[PDB]
């Protein structure tokens, strides 16, 4: 019994990672899965390939690590925050794929509540922004969807879940219908300073209590799990929360006015508000973070859409890459991006714009231009555009960072992290374990269980192997955001509403 | 006695063709040379590099199609129209490169002169209209950049001219300087109707009258090359056209009224509106054309500047393909651009925008997009753009094209042939032989020496190959010529200038 | 209740998981590619770790990707690669050294001596097998020779010894568990055929303590159980076990005297059903154990063929020539011959009907004109062809003359392999409907087992011929190709130093 | 007045024009590719005319693009690939059939009925060629005996025969002359060293009528004008003719006896100079004619290797493997050797020393984990391994151990092979500042006809070796290595059948 391990649920894949005591990482297991575009700005997820692929992970990161169910403390679980799950009590069979929380679909909806204007209420019990990206809208929309739904709804013959839910109930064989509350957060459902749905929000969408699972704290006995081994073997759930919160929480970003910033499918940046919910006024999200005891807490939310994603549309379908880690490679074998730009907006716009509209696109195309700026274009566009959040931010939070604190699969890129650094004129810290998404996991869980018994048990536990100072001219850096924000103008607005 | 040359000094490429008399092309001559971009907006060409590759051509045709010096009745001359070039006569090296009629250099120049009321003139003077495309604007540009070029100008050391007049004076070692009608009427310094030189022009721009060289006619004995042989054997020079002019002359557009389009790096519409010269509304040029004898007939022309350019883009900057045949296959491999857009700005707008400063964008970018997607909407742009000035033309013409006639490079594509016959929602005519450009330059340079007496012993001589009639994909065109106009304005006014 | 069973094909490059129902319907597939280890040109090895984390998630994969729970399964099939030797301590259940692969060579030394030593008939005449390091024996050895102590703990009980089936039943029952099947132990060279038992001759020879050895067993069974977690007490019974060769006769339903197949995976195999004789070769081929229609002990002749399928993966993620295994057939039927060019894949020694652990791979007849799809076609040739070599054989030895070649292996999807070898044999050719023979071999007997099924007739009707393959042109070439390749073989012989 | 020479390289693979200074220097160059037509597999074959037209064009491009007019041009000297054989008519000026290059195998059995009828003495002896479908002769006989009435045309003196020096000029004369030299004429199998003229024995044994061969001459000297146009009356003298290869050797001033040169290119070349001493050799080397410090007749051992970098462009044009030649380099370079492969390329026989016709090119070594940068790498080797071979048959006959090895040729560049070659002989490798030598020597036979230089002293530090490579690799290593390759050679062998 001295092992903890922690569950992610990604956007592209499904990870199951080990820690230990001295909180190591002595195995690691990943799959991809399928992503869906029914149709052009809309997103799926097949919830039995979420499983499996997430199930398997589990599975095979023991086998492979050596390691028998009896060592596991404990399991802690994070995923993608705002995917919407959907099926029969029953046959435990989703009666609609996810709704990952990129898909626009639920754009039209969202008019209509603009309209009947929510958006004060909206921004003021749930603290998110009138977006096709919360589940609220996704919900009502299988709803309507499908034929009797909203009736078996009623008749509590169907549960509605985002990922975390899913995995546990799978997981404890429909025993357990539960969520924390950083994710229930997202929902647009559930009310935050009360602490319970919204209850304006259910008649809203039209959706039928029935539904919902109960809400808890992140870091707390919630069922156990019977993966076979040796007779009577049973591994408790003790962890959930929103990778972001995940990672925000293992970045040990626990105070208020504490914040990091992570670079996977998304760009995450999240600040800690401490017990007091700073309510934005610059575009960003107001939201569930955790204290340093898995307690409820505040943060400041600024959510990027599309991140390392460019990256892997290059690679599978531009087909530019043969691998994520290439772009390194190919962007700095230019000096710029020769006046090109891109503005991923392949699924819309996201903080601080939140433009349903908006598609990706790029710009100042020349003759002379080849793919090396194209891509060296792509990384750069993240850079602009975690620069266009974190200034929401210093407005909105008061505070100047004076360095930043990234974590994900992406930091892994230096120039991307250079080119950052100079474009903000802030120093960048580079800690020495990137998969934090997964500590704050383990780390809930175990706290949870004794594993550990307070978080400063953990402390000199982070190591920032790397930091970067900036190098650029100010007259430049500006410069070249100029070009940037012009480029985003450019694009906002394309998609017609119907 | 039994052959005639067509020399194409195109963009991209320098070419020889070896036309019987019965007007078939016998052999083939092509060499590719370098394209350069000093920067973006800026397209230059190694003047000694056109050369270079153009003599090698001609002298490449013949030895391979075991031809004699002797053996060739003239030499005709097509050429790429507006590039300026400019040489020391004592030398015959330049002080510069080949400015490119695409180079948007002399943006600032075209402003001054706006402001200077200078427009009505231009447009009724010349038929054209401000803008970089111009030799005009960019004879002084290097006029202002070299050193003491102006003065030596003035005492005539230094040489003025455009392609073709850069051949002849190489090819009849500094004896001939001269230029055609056409041609001439390209560089915003000669005056259409007056069939001379506007002398405002040259005090406006401040270009000693002493660099310009002889107008000449269309179809003329004008010197001869020697290119050694038996011995004795001197060959002439009889022929010289605009490409865009030599093209819709092979095509045998010589009445009024009579259109063709062509593909090559660029798009250019002509019509020929016989001995009137119709002043355009609509966005289109005025210019010069040839008569049924090689004589001053006046035509109304479209010029889109980027076409071929773009599948050479994918090819040589994006890779994306490996040939220019190629992009069909890949258009063909889905079956609409996913909703993105092109606009292939790469060089500026042109007609009938005329916008030096747009640039390249590509738009309606989404995850599930893919090469394919991207390959086909740079094939549609291409239809996209025709379209845009196949109706100024008539609005201007008051003409309808009950059927399109094409030529150049491109046509041989039949994804592009029938889409953008679905597109217009017109008949497109394509010809057996498709190097129409060098035909019409075979054509004059032949007529003028007695090779044949008229055209019509070349009448008969045409043949469609394949008449694309507009495929269903006909009831959708606004609709997807519709988005083609929200992109484009989009792409107006990306650089920088104020 | 119960009404799928799972077989577990744990092959030379993956490992799989199938799920079968009572109609004997693959109701969900899972693979999972895994390492190969050459360490050093000739030898191979895989991570017993390795193989064992990919076959747990598959298995765990297919039933969560297809909604079937623990309770659901009568029993689990079990197939392996067959030749491939483990070591570990009973305690730690770690390995002392990587699972060292049929293919392997390293063991020719010692094979060396044995043959020195006099021990072929005797080797041959109890195992059925020819000395080479194809099989287990010689790699106990050496692993024994080459771990410090091993002998010790060895006698000491402390190391186990198993091929596949033994590491993962071991593995799926804790430890409880120590068996292997017949079929299985035949392979070993260190088990006699006829006596049914470990001959200790060999194991006094090799100097193998039988501390270390696990019981030999029935194909058709019930050995134990297995908890992979549910509804408390759940556990599966381990009802089968086959070398997957066998376990291909097997699924293919030749269990009768004088019935064989064609399997074409990784390698290549032919075996014929001897009834209860034990058929005794003198043409190259081996003797091994089988299954009657109970799971009875049969007995077999085959063919072993080291390189089949392997070369066509060495092509693509090697020679990175191809993309995919099914493009092979698109390029080599872009040639249409091979422009005299043969490959011969003896990359791991040759095998069958040679025997010769010196040979390597070679390449013959280029010249200036073969291209790459010349050869890749050349490579699928030689799988047609190492398969004519045994065929011959099997006649010699079986006296009995096939007139249709039934076959089955992941390769057949090859229409002009299963053409180009009708051709090469002169003989037809049948293609199943499905081609997983091999895991349905395994479900056959562990459901057979526990009564899952009452007979094989039930499943008779199952087996529907997709696709029959009649030998194509005229002797003439057969012959003559024929030559040409067994000229290559001559050459590639011997290469290696010993 | 005339301020430059121009070199006229015609090669296996492509054609080029060089155009130099008194202090022989390169102003510049153009190139051009021409298509490898192989009808049949170990049949080569070019378009005459394609040789030609592509004389043409970069002959024309490097003055137009250097602006050089004709007026300035003191000569062109002239080299070319030497066996492949051309026959055309005299009246057309036609090409019967293909040239057929020296690679081409299609005359093996020819070369049977030769070795057959005892021929092996005389014909080692009087040309000092081995017999071979290497040489001209048979590639004559072969289109004659193939050609209806040609022997018949071919004495009514109707048809010409030439080699590519010889058509060249043919075609720049408009058929004035129909000249050759000694250098090339010695390879054709028809022509006597000693003698110095054509072997009636020769013609005689292989029936080809005397009435087609051009005539021989010196190899610095003026044979022609060429009209090439420009400002009226402009006429350039050919002053100079060489086989490239030994238009390298020259150009190498290897001009003294036991001066030797390696030269790299679509295949691979090695000869040393005897001087006046013509050495019959038993280690299978060639006998020949090379140049003398003044352009007069001077004698050669050769050692000709078919694929050197061939075999490279094999692996870029059909195996697809690189995407440049350069390439080739990076590639072998991401391993530490080559997991025991050995790519013995037989794409045209065999060659010195072994000589075999049958000779297919193959692969050996192959294992599982065996990939293409072992294959490319192999590929490099091979060149190091044959260059090897020739260079001890050259020692075996001479007596000389090479202290430095001189180099050259367009594959020079790749630095990995350079030095794997000083590893596997274990000798030093000078690598010149200018690896176009070959042209240079065509240059430098004009230019000292033309008297554009009066003398090779003029011409002597003109000369810099841009590199040195000396060996980095144990003894039994290097040894190791070779006795490999030579087993590989072995099976490669006699792959051809021949009825
Ligand atoms: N099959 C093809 N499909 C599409 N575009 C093509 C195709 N072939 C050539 N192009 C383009 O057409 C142009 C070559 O046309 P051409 O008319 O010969 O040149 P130019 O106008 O300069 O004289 C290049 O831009 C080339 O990519
Ligand atoms: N870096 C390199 N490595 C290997 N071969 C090269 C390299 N660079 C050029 N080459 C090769 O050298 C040959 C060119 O020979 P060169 O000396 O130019 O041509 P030629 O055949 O006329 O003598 C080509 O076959 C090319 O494949």
């Amino acid at each position: 019994k001295k092992y903890i391990v922690a569950l992610d649920q990604g956007t592209t894949s499904s990870r199951a990672v080990v820690m230990d005591h001295d909180a190591n990482i002595i195995s690691v297991s990943q799959r991809e899965f399928e992503q869906i575009y029914p149709k052009p700005g809309w997103v799926e997820h097949d919830p039995m390939e979420i499983w499996a692929t997430q199930s398997s992970t589990l599975v095979e990161v023991l086998a492979k690590a050596d390691i028998s169910s009896d060592q596991i403390a404990a399991i802690g679980i994070t995923n993608q925050r705002e995917t919407t799950i959907v099926w029969e009590k029953e046959t435990g069979k989703p009666i609609y794929n996810a709704i990952v929380w990129q898909c626009r679909r639920t754009a039209e909806i969202c008019e209509h509540l603009k309209r009947d204007g929510l958006e004060d209420y909206i921004r003021s019990n749930t603290g998110l922004v009138i977006d096709p990206y919360f589940s609220g809208t996704k919900v009502k929309w299988i709803l309507d969807h499908v034929e009797g739904s909203r009736e078996r709804a009623r008749r509590g013959e169907l549960l509605f879940g985002t990922v975390d839910t899913w995995l546990i109930w799978k997981m404890t064989q429909g025993r357990v219908h539960v969520t924390d509350y950083t994710n229930a957060s997202r929902t647009m459902l559930f009310n935050i300073h009360t602490l319970d749905w919204d209850d304006k929000m259910l008649e809203v969408l039209d959706i039928p209590r029935e539904m919902l699972p109960e809400v808890r704290r992140s870091s707390e006995v919630y069922g156990q799990t019977n993966i076979g081994g040796k007779g009577g073997t049973r591994i408790p759930i003790s962890g959930i929360a929103g990778d972001q919160q995940a990672a925000l929480f293992g970045q040990l970003c626990v105070k208020e006015g504490m914040a990091k910033n992570t670079y996977g499918t998304g760009c995450f940046m999240l600040m800690n508000t401490g017990e007091k919910a700073v309510k934005s006024e610059n575009g960003l999200l107001t939201t569930i973070a955790c204290g340093p005891t898995g307690e409820v807490n505040y943060a400041l939310e600024g959510a990027v859409f599309m991140a390392g994603a460019s990256i892997q549309w290059l690679r599978d379908e531009m087909k530019l890459i043969n691998d994520a880690y290439d772009s390194e490679y190919f962007a700095t074998k230019v000096q710029n991006t020769n006046g090109v730009y891109v503005v991923p907006a392949f699924t819309g716009l996201g903080a601080p714009y939140w433009d349903p509209y908006a598609r990706g696109a790029i710009f100042g195309l020349t003759r002379g231009v080849n793919a090396n700026h194209i891509i060296r274009a792509t990384l750069e566009s993240i850079a602009y555009q975690t620069r266009d959040v974190l200034e929401a931010m210093q407005a909105d939070s008061g505070i100047r960072l004076h360095a930043l604190r990234v974590d994900g699969g992406a930091v892994a890129n230096n120039f991307l992290m250079q080119f950052q650094s100079d474009i903000l004129g802030t120093r960048v810290e580079r800690p020495e374990v990137r998969e934090v998404t997964a500590l704050g996991a383990a780390y809930l869980a175990g706290l949870a269980v004794g594993f550990w018994q307070n978080l400063d048990e953990l402390q000199e536990k982070a190591v920032i192997e790397r930091e970067f100072r900036p190098g650029i001219e100010t007259t430049e850096r500006n410069y070249r955001y100029a070009g940037w924000k012009k480029a985003v103008k450019r694009a906002m607005a394309w998609e017609e509403h119907d």
